[PDB]
């Protein structure tokens, strides 16, 4: 079975690219990835880095979640990301996503022995 360490690689990381991601990215990868079988997931965010950089956020700047957990970590560096939003005329099954590149910090909430990332909580 798929745990939510898994869960969160399958959902959140993308180090093929560096994030030269093209018009089509979105569009692509949330369905290749599997966030669209069930209904259109209306935000996701992707990180160009390596699974060890990220890793690695689980012990960098200890912030509050948005849900008011203490179990979240803002990167002490930026990263290259890209936010995926569904557009208005998307429709599922046929979901459509704007595409948008950025370096910014990430916030990821970590659990587990090994301590690691399960939930993509924000960028800033
Ligand atoms: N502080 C947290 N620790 C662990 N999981 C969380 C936390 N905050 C939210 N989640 C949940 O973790 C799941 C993975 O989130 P996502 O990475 O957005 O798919 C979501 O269902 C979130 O609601």
């Amino acid at each position: 079975k798929e745990t939510a360490a898994a869960k969160f690689e399958r959902q959140h990381m993308d180090s093929s690219t560096s994030a030269a991601s093209s018009s089509n990215y979105c569009n692509q990868m949330m369905k290749s990835r599997n966030l669209t079988k069930d209904r259109c997931k209306p935000v996701n965010t992707f990180v160009h880095e390596s699974l060890a950089d990220v890793q690695a956020v689980c012990s960098q700047k200890n912030v509050a979640c948005k849900n008011g957990q203490t179990n979240c970590y803002q990167s002490y560096s930026t990263m290259s990301i890209t936010d995926c939003r569904e557009t208005g005329s998307s429709k599922y099954p046929n979901c459509a996503y704007k595409t948008t590149q950025a370096n910014k910090h990430i916030i990821v909430a970590c659990e587990g022995n090994p301590y690691v990332p399960v939930h993509f909580d924000a960028s800033v």
